[PDB]
């Protein structure tokens, strides 16, 4: 059936809170290094964060906080976010990991959201940096708020180590992450380090892997995935500003090389933006060969995305096997699939093809055609430990190569969204299966995401009707929610006025003619050569914003 | 400002607790009367009910329920729903009110909400009708599960009648009602939902003469509280229709108003509009509606065109044309907490308020209705008594009258919360003791006018906007004579053309993204232009 076990997972083997993580990783040479820019970085040995987390700890007790209290985080640096991090690790404060707003001078949507947490956690402790300490301090006028109280980490950096590290327990809380207003995911060390050690276990890290992570480390695979792994591993690791990355690329490229890293991850708008600077690609020149693991999740892994960068990075030493698509979620300490086949020899291996008639039933393999077929990126067996299932509307067990929903059983998973009861009663069903709302299948014991269930209205079928019309090349549906309407966009054979009016028209009848919708359900939106594809600019647009 | 007290509310005076509702209204005798058809009722007296409760009570409490236990409605039957519902305040027991499932065959949308309300109640027993147990059962297949506890209302009625009943305190939990996602559960107590029963009946000047008459569900909180728990507090008559027999034949709402010769009806605006498609069978037909009085439009924009259509419609047949009373409320603060007094069959501008549409954003300025470049809007009314209103901006900062902004309320109908949800129950118990609602309106004179919900609005960059803030940029582009938009989630703006010509509709269509993307710093690809 479609049920995959990682196998079992020794969680007694090695540390059991993360005190002992960063104790034992205190006793290596390695550490982080903070990139600054192409010539300057800042060093912080394992062994220099422990005295820093103790400076910031002085500094934390001497504002009042006691162990369990949260702690919210609001940084633009690195190296103060793992410091203050680990602070709170040692006091037995529970950080609140929730990337900083885009402005501070006005109620926006990210300050909405941070005032929801901020006062579901009873006003915290704001802990932040010296470059942001002023904008944050402006939310007391925003929000109207006597409560406020913000405090920056680099000041904390000059005072005596505080080396009274709370005794914590392994069920203890360790952090906080946010996720409509976000819902807060409540961690324990448990949960965290399960994941840690599935994750080092199914990708064989070790203590020798160099680390390369731009991502936000407010992102479950910034501070899990790669963090927590990297200190738990004890390897060394570089951390890159996000905005960095993201105003110039390439400078992934460039950081690969410079510190010859072994490892990295991004989602898979990453990769299809260096995609995009192939001109530039082919007139400079990198050392890519100790690059040997580029996971790529967090969203849909498209499969003619890897195989261009796969490409496009082969004369700079980039090896065809390094890029592992995997699959995650806050909920359940970030990566719990990972995929161990994709080649840039062969673009079949580790990607599953479909006819999209099938998709409705047991999946019927095809070769890639034009039109009618669809292309999956495998996801990979569980980690150990994990325990994926799909199911169906009735939450009964499905048979493998029918997409259903995804539910995941083990010992990743939070203690559950703070303060919510009745949201965590939806996502955590019977006998121990944490709900994804995730749609996809499992193929020989591998996971293949397909989709969302809050992507739900066929959208094959309506763009094959919408095709039918002489009038259109090519369409893309998306659902749209007075009415629940389905916008189809299309490109016309010819651009020109009548001719887009005649489709349009066409579109909108044949549509409710062959599927029996009302033709109001229907808005038809007419769309040179781009070179990327439309699913993967979109994910490019929602990145950067 | 744009804040409105409706006045002091005496809740000390009366009844405190829905028991002493009860036997208040048991000392009448007057009570409720359940329509079978058109030729058939089944009457049952105040004194009736009572005794009727006792013995549900009895097998209740057979069944090991204990003040305090909540327990699952499901009915088809409003004699079995009403004598369960008494039942339960009689032993203290807390219903919750949802509406049955369209069908316990297939796993629908309905029978999920329902699982998630039993689970996150915590498996209670489902009281339902001996039609329906057989259905109701089939849950467990459906549900697969093996904790789930049925019974039905009508054998319990043979049962001796348990006179102890529990004695309630104002503030304990009288009912839950679920939310119209998956839904929430409101949570009331007898001192909230009897404030606003107090209110209600000061603001309509409810009486124990009227005749009540009601074929909306019971589990909708204008049905229970509104009506229902207003109809025993006042000691009046009142008819009970099934929601489908309307449904089924709309114009039985004319027949039952006329053969019951009911003072008072409500609906939302949908219903008042399906009987005005029926104006062919209405202009033969004949009903006496000279007895009703109030007619309450609410749980849905109330439409000036439908209600004065309606009231002219149906003014042969006697129905006065003040009889409608607009109205806004939410299950959240127990039902109707503002009603308008100002509908007028002759003067289609009473109790409506029109504006130019551009100022719309800023201080509302008054107009003379136009075919196009006015706005009109139903005034809802003032706050009932121990309401109080308030309009605020993004910043929850109080607004001046005739501002078009978030709806908040504050009085002491309100709910003890969302059951089980602090995170639910922070988002919209804000500081200084005010609910928001998620409505978006103004006041003027103190009377509230809705005008939208908050999420009707288009979030781009973090930022919200309202339509007509996006119409108006929209309507500078030439060649586009109005325009409105509509918020999408993966900005679809509907214009009309100045000339239906395709390449003057589509560089007009061109320069509207342009003219948006511009003025408001949005992606042009965000900006779908349909004429
Ligand atoms: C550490 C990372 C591997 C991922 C992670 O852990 C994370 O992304 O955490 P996050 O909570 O932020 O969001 C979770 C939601 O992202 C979606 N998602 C993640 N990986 C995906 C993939 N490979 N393909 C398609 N969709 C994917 C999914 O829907 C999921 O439920
Ligand atoms: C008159 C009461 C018995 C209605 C009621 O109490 C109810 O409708 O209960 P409900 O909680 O189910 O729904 C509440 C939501 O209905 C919407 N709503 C209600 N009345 C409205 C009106 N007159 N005009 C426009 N909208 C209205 C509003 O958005 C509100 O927040």
């Amino acid at each position: 059936p479609a049920l995959s076990y990682g196998g079992d997972l020794d969680v007694t083997q090695g540390a059991q809170t993360l005190q002992d993580v960063l104790t034992e990783a205190a006793k290596t040479t390695n550490g982080l290094t903070y990139i600054v820019n192409s010539k300057n970085e800042l060093t912080q040995s394992y062994a220099q964060l422990q005295g820093d987390a103790e400076r910031v700890l002085t500094g934390l007790r001497a504002l009042g906080l006691k162990a369990g209290d949260p702690v919210f985080f609001q940084f633009s640096s690195n190296h103060a976010m793992v410091t203050a991090f680990w602070a709170c690790v040692l006091g037995g404060f529970v950080p609140t990991l929730v990337s900083a707003a885009p402005t501070y001078r006005e109620m926006n949507a990210a300050v909405k959201k941070l005032h929801h947490a901020w006062k579901l956690l009873e006003h915290p402790l704001i802990l932040t940096d010296d470059s942001l300490i002023e904008e944050v301090q402006g939310l007391a006028f925003l929000w109207h708020t006597d409560q406020l109280r913000v405090a920056a980490v680099e000041p904390m950096l000059t005072l005596e180590r505080d080396t009274a590290a709370h005794p914590a327990a392994p069920d203890d809380s360790v952090f906080f992450i946010l996720t409509g207003m976000p819902k807060c995911v409540e961690h324990s060390h448990r949960s965290v380090l399960a994941n840690v050690k599935g994750t080092v276990a199914a990708n064989q890290f070790t203590q020798e892997d160099v680390s390369l992570d731009w991502m936000p480390l407010d992102h479950i695979g910034g501070i899990v995935m790669f963090h927590l792994v990297n200190v738990y591993t004890g390897c060394e690791q570089i951390r890159a500003r996000t905005d960095d990355f993201i105003a110039q690329p390439l400078r992934w490229l460039d950081w690969m090389d410079r510190y010859r890293a072994t490892k990295t991850w991004a989602p898979n708008f990453a990769f299809a933006m260096i995609n995009d600077y192939e001109k530039e690609i082919s007139s400079g020149s990198w050392d890519l060969s100790a690059m040997t693991c580029m996971i790529n999740g967090a969203e849909a892994v498209v499969p003619k995305t890897i195989h261009r960068f796969l490409h496009l990075l082969a004369p700079h030493g980039l090896k065809g096997d390094v890029i592992r698509p995997a699959f995650g979620m806050s909920e359940i300490s970030s990566a719990v699939v990972f995929s161990f086949a994709i080649e840039r020899g062969d673009e079949n291996s580790g990607v599953l093809t479909f006819e999209e008639t099938s998709l409705t039933e047991q999946l019927r393999p095809a070769e890639a055609r034009e039109t009618g077929t669809v292309s999956f990126t495998e996801l990979g067996k569980p980690i150990p430990g994990i325990t994926i299932r799909i199911v169906n509307h009735q939450h009964e067990l499905l048979p493998e190569d029918h997409i259903g929903r995804v539910q995941i059983k083990g010992p990743t998973t939070m203690k559950g969204y703070y303060r919510n009861d009745e949201a965590n009663q939806e996502v955590f069903q019977a006998d121990g299966w944490f709900h994804t709302g995730d749609l996809g299948f499992l193929h020989e014991g591998r996971l293949t995401l397909t989709g969302r269930e809050k992507d739900m209205i066929h959208n094959y079928e309506i763009e094959a009707i919408a095709e039918e019309v002489p009038g259109v090349e090519t369409s893309f549906v998306a659902a749209c929610s007075a009415s629940d309407e389905l916008i189809l966009f299309f490109t016309p054979k010819l651009y020109e006025p009548a001719y887009i009016m005649r489709a349009s028209q066409h579109i909108k009848s044949h549509i409710a003619t062959k599927m029996g919708l009302s033709a109001s359900r229907i808005i038809p939106v007419q769309k040179k050569i781009e070179r990327a594809q439309l699913k993967t600019r979109w994910q490019e647009g929602a990145a950067a914003e």
